[PDB]
């Protein structure tokens, strides 16, 4: 085909991005995140009790009010790093941007406060592929390249910086190929490590000059699930160190006037540098020697067969518009505005 669907996503506080899809007849609206990291569609559901607090604060799909619905009724449980959700599957339309397909996803009925008390989105849907799918049941975007509608068998995200402004574009998705207003020249293309997982080598990660950490290789995730971007705790813990940040109980901080003088941060892939700097990662809330200053980089020991892995998450891709190329099996990355 020669369609491309772009889907509008909401930017909150640059830690939480995400859009809006449509799941039955008529459509029931809800927020999910689009994550590479997984694989599964999921939102809450009306059978979800109200004594889980989740699930009275977020919206929940009622499949006797869609005429499309269809019965499945599978027990269905998803197991994320940051805690786990279990319900049933269910098949129905959805509508994402302009595209409609049908797809099996999980109704939702347990949803632990943590963290989904903190989440501004209901739902997510998962941008990997079907090796990652729980329940091994088809992802999305394998039905949407299934329908034969879309220019190129790729999607992109682009995140942008969070802006007081009451348009700005908090950031935006496009299936079937990339938004050339939101990237500058060309994109540069590295091949996945293996199908099954939008993962890639890399040959270091430098602090300032010294290539520090990753010396000799490691693997980066491209998960534009995860907020900030995250490594191994023993690499962390280096890198952290080399900074001078201290270790709170939920993130890392600076104080805030020395953050814009920390050293730059480059990531070694496909050959070249790519590189953020401390106002890249550092959230200046202000430039107080007597505050501290939260950075986007955290730990998280991710388990085989996928970890150990860095995962670079909306701080990096802010910087850099990024393409997911399904035909190709590789990522492209190209410098965003
Ligand atoms: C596998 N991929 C990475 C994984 C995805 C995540 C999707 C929702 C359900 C759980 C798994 N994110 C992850 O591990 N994060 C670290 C913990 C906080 C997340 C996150 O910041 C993510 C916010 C949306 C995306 O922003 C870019 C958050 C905050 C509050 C509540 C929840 Cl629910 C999740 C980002
Ligand atoms: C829910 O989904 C499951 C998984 O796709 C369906 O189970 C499969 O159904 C097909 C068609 O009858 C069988 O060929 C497979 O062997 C089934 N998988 C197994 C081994 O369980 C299930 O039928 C769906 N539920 C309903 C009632 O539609
Ligand atoms: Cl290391």
């Amino acid at each position: 085909g020669n369609t491309t669907s772009s889907v509008i996503l909401t930017n909150y506080m640059d830690t939480q991005y995400y859009g809006e899809i449509g799941i039955g007849t008529p459509p029931q609206t809800f927020k999910v995140v689009f994550d590479t990291g997984s694989s599964n569609v999921w939102v809450p559901s009306s059978k979800c009790s109200r004594l889980y607090t989740a699930c009275v604060y977020h919206k929940l799909f009622d499949a006797s009010d869609s005429s499309s619905y269809k019965h499945n009724g599978t027990e269905l449980t998803l197991r994320y790093s940051t805690g786990t959700v279990s319900g049933f599957l269910s098949q129905d339309i959805i509508t994402v941007g302009g595209i409609t397909v049908t797809q099996m996803f999980g109704e939702v009925t347990e949803m632990p406060a943590l963290p989904f008390m903190l989440a501004e989105f209901d739902g997510v849907v998962g941008m990997g592929f079907i090796e990652q799918a729980i329940g091994r049941v088809t992802p999305i975007f394998d039905n949407i390249i299934s329908q034969g509608v879309l220019k190129e068998d790729v999607f992109s995200f682009y995140y942008n910086r969070d802006s007081e402004n009451s348009q700005s574009l908090g950031g935006q998705i496009v299936l079937g190929g990339s938004d050339p207003q939101h990237y500058e020249g060309n994109f540069h293309y590295i091949n996945l490590i293996k199908t099954g997982v939008w993962q890639i080598q890399m040959k270091g990660v430098s602090v300032g000059s010294s290539t520090l950490l990753c010396e000799d290789g490691c693997l980066a995730l491209v998960d534009t699930g995860a907020s900030y971007i995250s490594g191994s705790t023993s690499s962390i813990e280096k890198l952290m160190e080399a900074l001078g940040a201290k270790k709170r109980l939920f993130d890392y901080v600076v104080k805030c006037n020395e953050g814009p003088t920390l050293p730059d941060i480059s990531f070694h892939l496909g050959g070249k540098e790519y590189t953020l700097t401390s106002a890249d990662y550092v959230f200046q809330e202000s430039y107080s020697s007597k505050k501290l200053c939260t950075l986007a980089i955290h730990a998280m020991d991710i388990p085989p067969p996928t970890g150990p892995t860095w995962a670079l998450g909306a701080t990096f891709i802010r910087k850099f518009y990024t393409e997911f190329d399904r035909r190709n099996n590789r990522i492209g990355f190209a410098l965003a505005r």
